[PDB]
DNA sequence: CCATCAGTGTACTAGGACCCGAAAATTGAGTTACAGAAGTAACTGGTATACTCTGGTTTCTCTTCA
């Protein structure tokens, strides 16, 4: 319990925004943009 | 008295720089090739600003004819 507590303060440590999921919420892990657009 | 018309007391913007961290990218050493281009590291002339007797000059008494 107490190595799970530390690997929990760690996890805190290395943990991270609400920015980058809006109005393009999707979008590429390379070149950062949306899918192309709808039919609608 | 119901029109009108500043102020007011705020969260909600509007610019406006600015910062914090993360992730990607680079740098750096190690080897060994490869060809060629930089990049200093070296000896070796070449011509002018002082410079040092020196050649001429200049009166100034004198030398030598005349």
């Amino acid at each position: 319990q107490n190595r799970e507590q530390q690997e929990e303060l760690m996890r805190d440590l290395a943990g991270s925004y609400m920015g980058h999921f809006m109005k393009p919420y999707f979008k590429d892990k390379v070149t950062g943009v949306g899918p192309p657009a709808n039919e609608d």
